[PDB]
C-alpha cells in the first residue's frame, strides 16, 4: 500500500508542546504510553521534532543537568504520503529509525508512521 | 529455527536487582539503551519479574512517591530453548508481551528472547 494507507492520521498523533512544563509532558507520555512523540509549536501543521521518552531517564539521576526541550529534542524525518511501504520499511531499517512524520502535496501534516505499524502487516 | 537460535545468552542479559536504587537502575538504562531488563534476586537465575524503563517515567513527575521496584515489576514468562520460533512468535502476540525468559532442560536460565530479534528475522 501507501504509507498514507497505514499511517496514523495527524489528529490522532499524540504530540507534545516545545513550550510545556515537564509535568505536563510526563502527563501526556505515562497516559498515552507511546515512545516518542512529535513535538509541534502551534498546531500539529508545524512539527519542530520529535522526543522519545527513554531521552527522558538521564533527567531522572540525582545530579543529572536540568531538562529542557531544546536537551532532548531531535530531528523528525519527514516522507510524502505517497511513498511505498516496502521503501518505507527498508529506509526504517537501514537509517535505524521508528517513526517518520507523513507530508501532504501541499506541506500540511498527514499523519506519522511508525515501522512497529509496517512489520504488524507483514 | 529455535528460540535457542535467537536468544540473547544468559551471560549477555542486561539485568537490574530487585533491591536496586533508582540511580543504580538509571545507570544501566542509560548505558544499556534496552527498554525491557529482567530483575533478579540472588542471580540471573533466579528472575522476579521484568521492568520496563518506561514505567519509571511517573516517577519523574513532582509530586510523585518515592520510587519502589514493587509498584513497576511485571510478572517473567518463562519459555524453553527447543521452542520453534513461529511458535514464539505466536504466543508473544497471544499474550501481548515482549520479552521472555529461556531455560535450559534442567531448568537453568540460558537467555531471554524479544519479539523485535524474531520480527528482525522475518524482514
Ligand atoms: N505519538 C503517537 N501518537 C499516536 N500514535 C502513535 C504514537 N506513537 C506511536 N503510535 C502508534 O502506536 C503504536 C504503538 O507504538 P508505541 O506506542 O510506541 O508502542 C505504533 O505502532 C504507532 O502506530
Ligand atoms: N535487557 C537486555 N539485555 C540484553 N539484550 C537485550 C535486553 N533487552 C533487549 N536486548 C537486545 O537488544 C535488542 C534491542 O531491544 P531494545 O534495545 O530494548 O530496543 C533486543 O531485541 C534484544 O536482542
Amino acid at each position: 500500500q501507501r504509507v498514507r494507507d497505514i499511517m496514523i492520521p495527524r489528529s490522532q498523533m499524540i504530540t507534545l508542546k516545545r513550550n510545556q512544563t515537564l509535568d505536563e509532558c510526563l502527563d501526556v507520555i505515562i497516559e498515552s504510553a507511546h515512545s516518542r512523540f512529535p513535538v509541534i509549536s502551534e498546531d500539529k501543521d508545524h512539527i519542530e521534532g520529535i522526543l522519545m521518552a527513554k531521552d527522558l531517564l538521564p533527567f531522572m539521576r540525582s545530579d543529572a543537568e536540568a531538562f529542557s526541550m531544546d536537551k532532548v529534542l531531535r530531528t523528525a524525518v519527514v516522507v510524502p504520503e505517497s511513498k511505498r511501504v516496502d521503501r518505507m520499511l527498508k529506509e526504517f531499517r537501514s537509517q535505524r529509525y521508528h517513526m517518520a512524520i507523513v507530508i501532504d502535496e501541499f506541506g500540511g501534516v498527514s499523519g506519522l508512521v511508525t515501522i512497529e505499524d509496517i512489520l504488524e502487516l507483514i
